[PDB]
C-alpha cells in the first residue's frame, strides 16, 4: 500500500514501545515483513524489545530483521531477498550510503505496488528541525566550547555536578579533550567504533563524569546523563576533482544535532537537562561523496519486474547522476561488492578499482599511483609489506582521504594493501 513516515522524537520509544505495536499488527495481518536497524547495537536493542515475537534475526516467522548495510549488500550481491509486503526502516535519516540506497530501493517496491513501508526517525529526510520535542524540557545554552586542551577558562564545563556526553568530530579530538578532563580529576569514558562494545556497558556499571564520543552515539546509545556538550562539528568525505578528501571541521546536519541533543531531556520527571552547543547546522551536503556512493550502490541492485531504483524522493535533490551511470557488469560488480564487504573499502574507492577491471586479489593499485597520491600520516609516508615482503609505500591509483582519516581506517587499508583480506 503506502510509505508511511512516522516522525517520533528522541525518547518517544520508537524501539521499546512503537516497534512492538507495529510488529504485532504485521504479524496479525500476516504481512511478510523486514525490520531494518542502522547498527548491530540497535539490532540487539530491538531483539530485547521484541522477545516472544516470531522474528527471524540476521519456529517459522514471517518477520525478518537485519541491518541497513546487510540488506543492501545482499541486494548488491544478488542473493535472493524476499519480496516483503512490509518494510520497517528504523533511523531512516541515517546518511550511510547503504541506508540511502535501501530507502530508494524500498520506495521503489512501494511505488511498484509490491509493498508498504514505514520509515521511523526523529528527523525525516527533507525536514530540518535541530530542536525536536523531548520527554522533558531541555535548556538550550549557546556557548563557547574548546576544540582542544585548555589550561584556563571554561569553568562551566568542569564546575558541573552531573554527567555529560561530549560529542567530538574525531577520535583524535576526543583523546586530547578527554585527557584534559582526566587531568582535571574527571572520570571519562571514550566511545568510538573501536571502543564501544566494551566501554558503552561501563556507562551503566561504572561511575563517570564525562563520555567523550564520536558520532557513533548519535543513534545507538542511551545514557542517563544531565548534559550534552556539542560543538556541532564533523569531518566529512568530499568528492572533488576525481578524489575524496576529508574536509572539516564543518557544521553537522540538523538531524545529527537533534540526535546529539536528543541524548538528554528524556526523563519526564527530571527538569535540569542542558544542551550546551555552539555553531550552526547545515543541509548543504551535496558535495559529500555519500550521495554518489548511494547511486553506485543503487545502480547495481536488481529490481525484479522493475527498473533502477531512484533515491528516496526528498533525497533525489542530493545527486545529479543519470539512471544507470554507475551500473557495473557481473564480474566488476562482484569485485565492487567484495572490495566493500570484505576489503572494507569506502564505496567510491571500491567503485574506482572495480570499474578499472582490477581483480579483487590484485593489490598493486595500492602502490603504483602518481607521487601526488603518496599517503601521509603524522606527516610521514607509510611503508607497508606485501605478500612477498619488500619496501613499498602507500600510494594508491585513486585517492580517498578516508584511508588515513583515523587509525582504524589506516590499519584496515594497510591490511588490505598487504593482501590480508
Amino acid at each position: 500500500r503506502e510509505l508511511t513516515v512516522l516522525d517520533l522524537h528522541p525518547g518517544a520509544g520508537k524501539t521499546r514501545r512503537v516497534l512492538p505495536q507495529l510488529v504485532r499488527e504485521a504479524v496479525k495481518k500476516r504481512l511478510r515483513t523486514v525490520i531494518l536497524a542502522p547498527t548491530r547495537v540497535v539490532a540487539s536493542e530491538m531483539y530485547e524489545a521484541l522477545r516472544g515475537e516470531p522474528i527471524r534475526y540476521m519456529g517459522n516467522e514471517i518477520v525478518d530483521f537485519m541491518c541497513h548495510s546487510t540488506f543492501t549488500m545482499k541486494l548488491l550481491q544478488g542473493v535472493r531477498v524476499p519480496n516483503y509486503n512490509l518494510y520497517i526502516m528504523d533511523e531512516a535519516h541515517f546518511l550511510d550510503p547503504a541506508s540511502v540506497a535501501a530507502r530508494g530501493y524500498i520506495e521503489t517496491r512501494v511505488s511498484m505496488g509490491d509493498a508498504g513501508a514505514i520509515f521511523m526517525t526523529a528527523t525525516p529526510p527533507g525536514t530540518t528541525e535541530a530542536f525536536p520535542p523531548s520527554n522533558s524540557p531541555i535548556i538550550d545554552e549557546e556557548t563557547r566550547i574548546p576544540d582542544k586542551a585548555w589550561n584556563s577558562g571554561y569553568e562551566w564545563i568542569t564546575e558541573f555536578d552531573g554527567r555529560t556526553v561530549w560529542f567530538v568530530h574525531s577520535i583524535k579530538q576526543g583523546a586530547e579533550i578527554g585527557t584534559c578532563l582526566q587531568k582535571a580529576g574527571k572520570k571519562v569514558l571514550y566511545l568510538n567504533r573501536k571502543t564501544f562494545e566494551s566501554e558503552y556497558p561501563k556507562c551503566k556499571s561504572e561511575k563517570w563524569d564525562f563520555v567523550i564520543t564520536t558520532d557513533i552515539s548519535e543513534m545507538g546509545a542511551n545514557f542517563k546523563a544531565d548534559r550534552v556538550i556539542d560543538p556541532r562539528k564533523t569531518i566529512k568525505p568530499i568528492l572533488l576533482d576525481g578524489r575524496v578528501s576529508m574536509q572539516g571541521p564543518i557544521a553537522i546536519t540538523p538531524a545529527s544535532a537533534a540526535q546529539r541533543r536528543g541524548r538528554i531531556g528524556r526523563n519526564p520527571e527530571k527538569l535540569g537537562d542542558i544542551y550546551a552547543y555552539s555553531g550552526n547546522v547545515s543541509s548543504d551536503n551535496e558535495g559529500h561523496v555519500s550521495w554518489t556512493e548511494a547511486r553506485m550502490l543503487l545502480d547495481n541492485v536488481h529490481v525484479q519486474g522493475g527498473v533502477v531504483a531512484q533515491l528516496y524522493t526528498p533525497e533525489r535533490e542530493k545527486t545529479e547522476a543519470y539512471e544507470g551511470e554507475f551500473k557495473l557488469k557481473t564480474n566488476q560488480r562482484k569485485v565492487f561488492s567484495e572490495l566493500i564487504r570484505t576489503g572494507d573499502l569506502p564505496v567510491w574507492l571500491a567503485f574506482q578499482v572495480a570499474s578499472a577491471n582490477v581483480e579483487y586479489h590484485d593489490r598493486k593499485w595500492c602502490f603504483d599511483g602518481p607521487n601526488e597520491h603518496l599517503l601521509l600520516e603524522n606527516n610521514q609516508e607509510i611503508e607497508v609489506w606485501t605478500r612477498q615482503g619488500q619496501r613499498r609505500v602507500l600510494k594508491p591509483r585513486w585517492l580517498d582521504g578516508r584511508i588515513t582519516s583515523d587509525h582504524l581506517n589506516l590499519k584496515s587499508f594497510k591490511e588490505f594493501a598487504s593482501g590480508k583480506r
